[PDB]
């Protein structure tokens, strides 16, 4: 069946494990190790036909290693993430889309901006300014909670669609 190869992206603390663990595995994790890099598979069902995810969630210390490198250059489509209550986490989202430009040596990536943590009331980051970014990149941009699942589904199936248009 239909394979796709995703990476999910963004600072260290902005939730990319968990909504990894929450996609794959319907659970909200508080306490998973920052220093792990891992892949994930699942097989959903989006629009109808059935398709295997599987997903790099992924660790600050592996940015620049060549097994890293190899997934960039494999993967497909992106998820770049930042926290909404973490201002600097927003300010990171370009290095992390420079980075997916330069390994696939492309402007025409899927992407989706995702930003995450929407159930926290201390927000320091306005979805104006996330809608702004995301337009400036040609991207959509999906607000999400690893904790309540808003928007889980929609964040990695919208990048899913992106990439079997690109396709
Ligand atoms: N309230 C809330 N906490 C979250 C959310 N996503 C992640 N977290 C928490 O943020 C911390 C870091 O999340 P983690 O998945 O380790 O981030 P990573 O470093 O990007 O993998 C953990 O304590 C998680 O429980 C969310 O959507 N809502
Ligand atoms: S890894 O051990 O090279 C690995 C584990 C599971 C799946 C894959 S993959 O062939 O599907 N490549 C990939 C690339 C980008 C994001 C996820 C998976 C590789
Ligand atoms: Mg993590």
């Amino acid at each position: 069946m239909t394979e796709y190869k995703l990476v999910v992206v963004g600072a260290g603390g902005v939730g990319k494990s968990a909504l990894t663990i929450q996609l794959i595995q319907n659970h909200f994790v508080d306490e998973y190790d920052p220093t792990i890099e891992d892949s994930y598979r699942k097989q959903v069902v989006i629009d109808g036909e059935t398709c295997l995810l599987d997903i790099l969630d992924t660790a600050g210390q592996e940015e620049y290693s060549a097994m890293r490198d190899q997934y960039m250059r494999t993967g497909e489509g992106f998820l770049c993430v930042f926290a909404i209550n973490n201002t600097k986490s927003f300010e990171d989202i370009h290095h992390y889309r420079e980075q997916i430009k330069r390994v696939k040596d492309s402007e025409d990536v899927p992407m989706v901006l995702v930003g995450n943590k929407s159930d926290l009331p201390s927000r320091t980051v306005d979805t104006k300014q996330a809608q702004d970014l995301a337009r400036s990149y040609g991207i959509p941009f999906i607000e999400t909670s690893a904790k309540t699942r808003q928007g889980v589904d929609d964040a990695f199936y919208t990048l899913v669609r992106e990439i079997r248009k690109h396709k």
